[PDB]
Parts: C-alpha cells; structure tokens; sequence
C-alpha cells in the first residue's frame, strides 16, 4: 500500500468533502491493517468463514469460506448526518465490492450439501448509525466516545453473481433453471444476504479501528472543532 503520508486530519463540520475524504483516506491506510495502532485490514478483506440463512424456506444454509472482498477501502460516502443535539452520526457508504472465495450450500429441507467457488461483484450501499460524544480520557485529554454503530442495508445496485462451473452447474441442475437464476433462491440471498452480511463483517473491522484510534488521538484530530 503506497499510502503512508497521511491517515487522519481535522475537518470542518458539514463539509461532506472533508469528512468523506477523511473516511476514505483513513480507511485506505488501515486497509492493510497494522498491529501498531490496533487496526485490522479491510482491503483486501479475507473472511475465514461466513454463514447465512435463507428465509426462502428457512432451510437453506449458505456457509462461505475464505471470502476475498476487495474494493471497500476506496469506497465513497453517499450521505451523512451529524447531530450534536442528539450526538448521533448516520452515514452510508457505497462502492463496488468484489467477493471471491469458497461457498457451501447446505440444504436442510433437501438434506444435502454442496461446496464450490463463489465470486460476486457489485456496488454495496449501506447506512451506519453511531453516536459520538466528547469526554476526557484517564489522562485528562478530551477523547472521542464512539458509540455502538448500527448496520442498515439500503441497496446493492446490480448484483453480479458468479459461481464456479461445478457449483453453479450443481445449483442450476438442482433447481432446474439450467442457468442459475439470480432471484430464484437461495440465489436471492446469495445476492442479498451475502452482500449485506459481508458488508456488516467489514463494518465491524473498520469501526473497531476508529475506536482504538480515538484512544490514541483526541476528538479534534477528526474535526477542527467539535465543541
Ligand atoms: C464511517 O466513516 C466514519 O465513521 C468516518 C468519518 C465520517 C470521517 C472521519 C471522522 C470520524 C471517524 C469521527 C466519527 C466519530 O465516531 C467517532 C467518535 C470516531
């Protein structure tokens, strides 16, 4: 990652150009993850495993493994709302996410299981709501209180699903589509629950990074003035 000449800087409130630029840059640096700042990587982002249930029949269970998600550290903030009167910050991010890893299709109703490769590429637009407060740490420095954020999926643009020739063929042949339909289920979840779930997993990493960082730097570090 050829990005180490910057990580975080003071921005003005209401400036979607400064704030957004900060989240993009900071995320870009932490994208590699560094144990020196208690920051985990998120680009590329590998998932040792990712289970997801399908409401289609409450029996289809898709368990992904070693999922490679790239194209997030360079995301773009779609919207953001900062309220001091309520100390709340709701901002949504959108960017082309590329997932590449394993996928296990365990049918509880059909009493079967499958394993293959899963490759998806599409834009993921999700909204996150988290509170923000200002309190002096145990040293006397006004730190930044990062409340528990909340994931809120919005859209996924054009979900481009791409399963291995063995898996994709095993599904289309198991359902009778012969072309594995996108909205035929469990495929429906492979583009909805899959994308959404993945986004959440990554959101936890990015959030944690900022949390630990706020412990090393004050609030002013993020905004030129928050009081
Ligand atoms: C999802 O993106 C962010 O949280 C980052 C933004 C809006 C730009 C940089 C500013 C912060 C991380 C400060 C937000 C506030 O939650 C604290 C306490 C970190």
């Amino acid at each position: 990652g050829s990005d180490g000449d910057a990580l975080l800087k003071p921005c003005k409130l209401g400036d979607m150009q400064c704030l957004s630029s900060a989240t993009e840059q900071f995320l870009e640096k932490t994208s590699k993850g560094i144990p020196q700042y208690d920051i985990w990587p998120i680009d590329p982002l590998v998932v040792t495993s990712l289970d997801v249930i399908a409401p289609s029949d409450a029996g289809i269970v898709i368990r992904f493994k070693n999922l490679n998600i790239t194209g997030l550290k360079n995301q773009q903030i779609s919207d953001f709302q900062m309220d001091t009167k309520a100390k709340t910050v709701l901002l949504k991010t959108k960017a082309d996410l590329h997932i590449v890893g394993d996928i296990v299709i365990e049918l509880t109703e059909q009493s079967k299981s499958f394993t293959g490769l899963y490759t998806a590429d599409t834009n993921v637009i999700g909204a996150v709501r988290y509170g923000y407060n200002l309190k002096n740490d145990d040293n006397g420095v006004q730190h930044f209180e990062v409340q528990p954020e909340t994931f809120t999926c919005e859209s996924i643009g054009e979900p481009k699903i791409t399963l291995s020739s063995d898996l994709s063929s095993a599904l289309e042949k198991d359902s009778g589509n012969n072309s594995l339909e996108p909205d035929m289920e469990p495929l429906k979840t492979l583009r909805q629950a899959a994308i959404c779930k993945i986004a959440e997993a990554c959101y936890i990493s990015v959030v944690h990074n900022i949390r630990a960082s706020a412990k090393i730097l004050p609030a002013s570090s993020f905004f030129e003035n928050l009081n």
